[PDB]
């Protein structure tokens, strides 16, 4: 009826800033970093055991050098707040903080190692992130592995197996998420948690991330335990 | 505008038929081997490059054995109507027909192997398919020409790249999705061209694939255009 993992694409952060009639789109970002911290604790408190966010993408880093950098720093902020010890939420990154800039990385994990390995709920922040990329490297992970472990070339040819690709993911030892959430009325896909998603209930919502609400929400699990 | 590539799951024939008072939902698969055919001319009629529908899951394929021969028998049908002469359409197997048996894997492929190579339309029909699989078997033939090339161990470990894999899937040389249309409502993910999918429109009817018309498609066209 319920979900274990639920998967959040937090879709038209600037949508809403531009219909607001904020120049500035960086007021989206915030209100999208507001509605994170309320989702994460909805989540907990309904039950759910692991939500991953979609924080930002590697699509997200081609854009223009100010308006990035001001958004990793509510990237950064908003994390701080998710680790903060008075939640108790284990936490993980998923992706690349190598693309992000040392300062925030070092923020970023900081706030992320200080939580606990083990507790009631977990979060995925999703950071740096891509699904094809992430294939890739976790193929290149396992591949490694069986190197260092003497594996011969013609053995690195078939070592490869969905179990294998799936244990050398960012997501390794947590269950699929079964249901995925997008806004702004966006039924594309955009390649989140590609792998690990490939049987998950779809979700959609015609509201901006920085417009859902608590009864979007509940509206989202009376579907999800409805199919 | 138009889709270059539509891809269909053609799901709820059982329930269509359940719905409709039919004891034997096997009936449900022939409506919709009816339909599939109706489908992939409407797709040509409209100018779309290529279609895929998805046929037999690897799940499928542990079903009732009288239901499951009496949906092998019917796929076979569908796939020799897709690969008659007269529609002059280039067809191809996505999936492992060693999954589906000797004798109608013969059929199967006899039927496509006499199809044309150039075509105007080009239909993919996904028979012994998993998406998981297919990118695991798209990373074995990857490392396996690399290492028919001369490659190393060392030099495998970092040999798999995004566009390595997309080339070496059972849609190399094709197009990724467009639109992906699903229906019965359902919203569920199937893994059904999971790496290709990953920026794929998504378009919903709750109509079952039985009961799927032309103006549903003319629908999915439209929603299609104005996203
Ligand atoms: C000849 C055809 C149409 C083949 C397609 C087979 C595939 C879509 C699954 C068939 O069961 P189902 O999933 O459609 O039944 P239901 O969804 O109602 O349980
Ligand atoms: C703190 C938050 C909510 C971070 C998410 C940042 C990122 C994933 C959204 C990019 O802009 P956008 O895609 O939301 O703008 P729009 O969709 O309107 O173009």
């Amino acid at each position: 009826d319920l979900p274990r993992h639920i998967a959040v694409l937090c879709d038209g952060n600037r949508r809403w800033a531009r219909s607001a009639g904020y120049d500035d789109v960086s007021y989206g970002y915030r209100m999208g970093a507001a509605k994170i911290a309320e989702m994460l604790r909805w989540c907990h408190e309904a039950g759910i055991e692991l939500a991953t966010v979609y924080l930002l993408s590697t699509e997200n880093l081609q854009r223009d050098p100010d308006e990035l950098a001001a958004l990793i720093e509510i990237i950064t902020d908003v994390v701080e707040e998710i680790c903060a010890p008075a939640n108790h939420w284990s936490v993980r990154t998923v992706g690349d903080l190598g693309l992000i800039g040392e300062e925030p990385a070092r923020r970023l994990r900081g706030a992320v190692e200080s939580t606990p390995e083990v507790a009631s709920f977990h979060v995925n922040v999703a950071v740096g992130y891509g699904g094809r990329r992430e294939i890739v490297d976790a193929v290149r992970a396992l591949l490694s592995k069986e190197l260092a472990n003497g594996a011969t070339a013609e053995e690195l040819v078939d070592a490869v197996t969905v179990e294998g690709i799936s244990e050398n993911l960012y997501t390794s030892g947590q269950p699929d998420p079964d249901l995925v959430i997008r806004t702004s009325g966006e039924q594309r896909l955009s390649g989140f948690l590609l792998w690990q998603s490939a049987y998950s209930e779809m979700w959609f919502t015609e509201a901006h991330w920085p417009a859902f609400r608590h009864v979007d929400f509940l509206r989202a699990l009376r579907d999800y335990s409805a199919r």
